[PDB]
């Protein structure tokens, strides 16, 4: 049995890996789950996994919890704030950290597992494009395993040779006969619409996701294909891939999840249905395999599989997230920032759906900014791309 | 880097194998070349590899080969039989040995190099098709390494996890968490045609291999689907699948070569140009890669890829050869002799395409000897089903 414990377990990937465990209880043990304010679902998941410490982001939270775990007979140890996070990431006894805490608050809990060496299922894939240097610096400082959880960087992983799948971050990919590293995606929505209708699209129409239903804003980032762009920047860090070994394509089907071509000629490929609990079971149960109840994929009735080339005039967002990439750190933090906040003044009808683009470009303009050597300094970064963002969204919409 | 034997270098996987040779000249050595009466093509092969050793079918061919490399300055020496074929197939100095010799010859030779211990680049299907079960529990005995250079058992080896790759037919795919290997095929040529009409189908239609050209004897083998159902069983006995582990499915574009599903949900497939090249090389350098001069697959020129369930009404030579398998060695090797028989005979147009299928069945319904202990028994069982098929057609004919 694996001991682990879940950073941010009332989410939807949280609920997902609980489920993983609920399905092969001889497998695994949850030590811990650390949440931020959802005290009732905090409740259900520790009376059902019994975890030995319990912890939220908030004092009010913690003391709410512990008077109904106490009221419902449970023992488990309630803790409170980002330090007891970082703790429960890095106890003697657990081997595997999901680190789903997505945002800022998820980086040093993160950063805590992977000094203390444990195996990481990396969900929170947002980590690397801002502190992509910092921690693949320390994960090869540590040895620490890292899986990804993301459904493209988890086909790619499983696509690659098993050297690379150890030592996961810093091994040569051309030493081991990769040519280059393949994304898909979707391209969301709007792939077939007019590019003069783009600006007029209304956010109901851009969260209308092609495939499978998800959260607004990572619909709109889907639209836009800085979804893509964003995991384009991840994998150059998770794979240690140049830009020439790097290719996107967009697969409107969504059945492939991502591939990998080899110097013979040869790409293999995963394929699937779109159900996170499939890729969090392979990372928990690497390098073997354990049920996920995800349904087997059925090629009978498939749509017709396509491939195409992104047109950057289409998908500018795209194009933006690889060119920061070449630029540094600061950039990419600054135009993930950005992006937040466009993207949410996009959703409240502040701006249109193209201003999302060209507000995030000019914001990455204005910064200049130095590459960060730490945490903080990241944190700094994405702090003052916001007030910029707010700043030109406020700007254009008065 | 890498010592080896090629039997039957003058044929088209041969050459392949030397022009991926030819492409890295620092990683394989050519110690031996194998051959039928093909004199012409082993003078160039011998002039460009120099290799040590050549050996013809009969000492005609020999004495002819040997001349021509004497008299064009070539130091390597020439010798003829099966024997002497074996011989190379298992010289204490070879690596691998390319076994590309098909039918009934080459089966000797292939046993021989696993009997050696050496690493095998299976591509041979006789051996497995009429000695599944010998040549696997020989394998196991001598510890030699398959490496299935075929497309479709190429691309579920790279499919396969690392375990199962390292023991193959030894290893447990259920422990390994495979749920099951899923074998494609294009369906060929008639796999829209009405049933009505297969019974008036000419040898020339039977032979417009859907993708790429082929030998006739196999463009046929693929517009029955006998093609896959030999495969099938070749597959059940290199990866020691069970019936519930084996799925056949219909790609008619025959991009994906094959897949295998995972208990997590995951399909992990092989994707590429239809080169032998690709598998060849692939093989050659395992478990690293090297290159093979094969182009890079465009996903953007591709037309789009469906599936889709047999119809073993349109092609009861599956079928076939999937009960076949229930009934042994003896049976899957009269089905593979009666076959060749009935193929021909169609190409001759002494029989209709739904013919082959129909005297297929006939003649497995004859034969009696079941379960050969050697070659020799197989070689035995080949010859009669041959005879029985001989008459059946004979008696067609009137
Ligand atoms: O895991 P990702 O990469 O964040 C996500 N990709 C996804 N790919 C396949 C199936 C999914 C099912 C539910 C949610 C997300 C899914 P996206 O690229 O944001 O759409
Ligand atoms: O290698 P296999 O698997 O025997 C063969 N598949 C093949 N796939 C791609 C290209 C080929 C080029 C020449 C001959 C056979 C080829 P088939 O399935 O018998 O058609």
């Amino acid at each position: 049995g694996k001991q682990l414990t879940i950073l941010g377990s009332t989410g939807s990937i949280g609920c997902s890996t609980l489920d993983v465990v609920r399905h092969n209880p001889e497998h695994f043990r949850v030590v811990a789950l650390v949440a931020g304010k959802n005290v009732t679902r905090m409740v259900e998941q520790c009376l059902e996994f019994s975890p030995r410490y319990a912890v939220m982001d908030d004092e009010a939270s913690a003391k709410l919890l512990k008077t109904m775990l106490q009221q419902q007979g449970s023992r488990t140890e309630v803790l409170s704030g980002q330090q007891a996070a970082c703790d429960m990431a890095a106890l003697e006894d657990v081997d595997q950290v999901m680190a789903a805490i997505v945002g800022a608050a998820g980086l040093l809990p993160t950063l805590a597992a992977i000094r203390a060496g444990k195996t990481i299922l990396l969900a929170n894939k947002e980590s690397l494009v801002t502190c992509g240097r910092l921690f693949m610096d320390a994960v090869k400082q540590s040895k620490a395993q890292l899986l990804p959880v993301d459904s493209e960087h988890n086909a790619i992983f499983q696509s690659l040779p098993q050297p690379i799948q150890h030592n996961l971050g810093y091994a040569d990919l051309e030493q081991n006969g990769v040519v280059s590293i393949l994304l898909t995606g979707s391209g969301g929505p709007f792939r077939e619409t007019p590019l003069r209708d783009l600006a007029t699209m209304t956010p109901d129409q851009a969260c209308r996701h092609p495939n499978w239903s998800m959260g607004r804003k990572i619909s709109v980032d889907s639209a836009t294909m800085m979804n893509k762009g964003l995991e384009y920047i991840e994998a150059r860090w998770l794979f240690n891939a140049s830009a020439s070994q790097m290719e996107v394509l967009i697969h409107p089907q969504s059945v492939i999840h991502s591939m990998v071509r080899y110097q013979d000629g040869s790409v293999l490929a995963q394929l699937g249905e779109p159900d996170m609990r499939t890729p969090i079971a392979h990372t928990m149960a690497w390098p073997n395999r354990v049920n996920s109840g995800v349904k087997p994929l059925d090629f009978c009735k498939l749509s017709a599989l396509t491939f195409a080339a992104p047109d950057y005039d289409r998908y500018p967002c795209l194009k933006l997230a690889m060119e920061a990439f070449e630029q540094g750190q600061a950039a990419t933090t600054a135009l993930n920032a950005a992006n937040e906040i466009t993207v949410a003044a996009f959703l409240a009808q502040q701006i249109r759906f193209t201003d999302i683009a060209a507000l995030n470009l000019s914001v990455l303009e204005k910064m200049d900014m130095r590459e960060p050597q730490c945490v903080d300094d990241v944190l700094s970064v994405d702090a003052n791309a916001r007030e910029v963002a707010r700043k030109e969204v406020m700007r254009l919409a008065s």
